[PDB]
């Protein structure tokens, strides 16, 4: 992309409005004053994607802070997290959220955090050195449906995906996992399906 080689240093969350597409054209973003990328829960998101907002073609440098907050009906395309912060992307409100392309590395805990009922799809994605790829918020029992399609994972220190919800489901297709003791931590393994 034509912003490749540039570094945008920001000091507040970038809000992408409903109906908008933020296209970074390959820019690298470094956030300052928004978090250190540790496990502290009080960091700011790099991006807030309002319902029906899209994001594409961004590299998020360290510190990853609180990553991308999605409010539903969002396409997140070609986003690279060089160093995931507290988490990489959080679904904050109901809708369909797509992560297509890109990659993530160095997530101490979760990459994707699902805090509202949603349909969540990860497609054509790589992640390395992570605690979990997907976590439905603990002890919640609303329904999420997760799809992992063409996803390649390496060095997964807890599990691919974890939910405490019996009604939630995970579907996978062309999933490749290296160095994970425990793929799925759901109430029953019958909640996990191939397609
Ligand atoms: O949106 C968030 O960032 C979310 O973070 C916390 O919750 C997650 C997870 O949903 C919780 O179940 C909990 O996870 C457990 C441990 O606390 C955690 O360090 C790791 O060991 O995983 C555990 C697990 O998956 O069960 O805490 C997670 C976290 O620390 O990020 C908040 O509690 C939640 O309110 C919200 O802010
Ligand atoms: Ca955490
Ligand atoms: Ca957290
Ligand atoms: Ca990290
Ligand atoms: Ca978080």
């Amino acid at each position: 992309g034509t912003n490749t080689g540039g570094v945008l240093v920001i000091t507040d969350t970038i809000i992408v409005k409903s109906g908008q597409t933020y296209d970074g054209k390959g820019i690298k973003i470094i956030a300052q004053g928004m978090g250190d990328g540790s496990q502290s829960e009080n960091q700011k998101p790099i991006f807030k994607l309002e319902k029906g907002a899209n994001l594409k073609n961004v590299i998020i440098g360290a510190p990853g802070c609180d990553g991308i907050h999605c409010y539903g009906d969002n396409v997140v395309e070609n986003v690279v997290w060089e160093d995931v912060g507290e988490d990489a992307l959080t679904v904050k409100s109901e809708g369909v959220v797509e992560v297509i392309g890109g990659s993530a590395k160095e997530a101490a805990d979760a990459v994707f955090q699902l805090n509202a009922p949603c349909t969540f799809k990860v497609k054509n994605f790589t992640a390395t050195n992570i605690g979990k790829l997907v976590r439905q918020n603990g002890n919640t029992t609303f329904k999420v449906v997760i799809y992992l399609e063409d996803v390649t994972l390496n060095n997964v220190k807890s599990c691919v995906a974890k939910s405490d919800s019996p009604v939630s489901e995970l579907w996978y297709h062309n999933l490749n996992v290296n160095n994970c003791k425990t793929l799925f931590e759901f109430p029953s393994q019958s909640q996990i399906h191939q397609y």
